């Protein structure tokens, strides 16, 4: 059960920033507003198979932001929605299923509209 935080992962269009309370690590990501911001996470799980990756994140405004999930090349998950958390210090939670390889994977959830991502914490496997 670890903490993967995304201002340790590689950002594409984004920046950490802290200004927001409730965070983990030293910060968070702040995904550029924009289609194509993306952050991408090394993980190391033990087995292959399908893994519960809880993604925390912030969303203070009344629009979804999806985005889409990939491992090393391949989608994963397509068009996750990030709803509503009513304000930036609300972190949540949600789950995806993402199918891992033994050993060192990268996990990457890029924003797929003009709104980029939420606020991202961390993701969680
Ligand atoms: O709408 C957005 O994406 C941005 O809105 C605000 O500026 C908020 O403080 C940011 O943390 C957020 O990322
Ligand atoms: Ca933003
Ligand atoms: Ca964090």
């Amino acid at each position: 059960p670890v903490d993967y935080q995304a201002e340790d992962a590689t950002i594409v269009q984004g920046a950490v920033e802290s200004n927001h309370a409730g965070y983990t690590g030293t910060g968070f990501v702040n995904y550029d507003n924009v289609a194509g911001s993306s952050v991408e996470w090394t993980v190391t799980v033990p087995s292959a198979g399908t893994y519960d990756v809880v993604v925390r994140y912030a969303n203070g405004t009344t629009t979804s932001r999806p985005l889409d999930f990939s491992v090393n090349g391949s989608i994963s998950a397509s068009g996750v929605a990030f709803g509503s958390t009513g304000t930036w210090p609300a972190w949540t939670t949600k789950t995806v299923r993402v199918t891992l390889a033994a050993g060192v994977n990268k996990i990457k959830a890029v924003a797929t509209t003009a709104n980029g991502g939420p606020n991202v914490d961390k993701i969680t496997l």
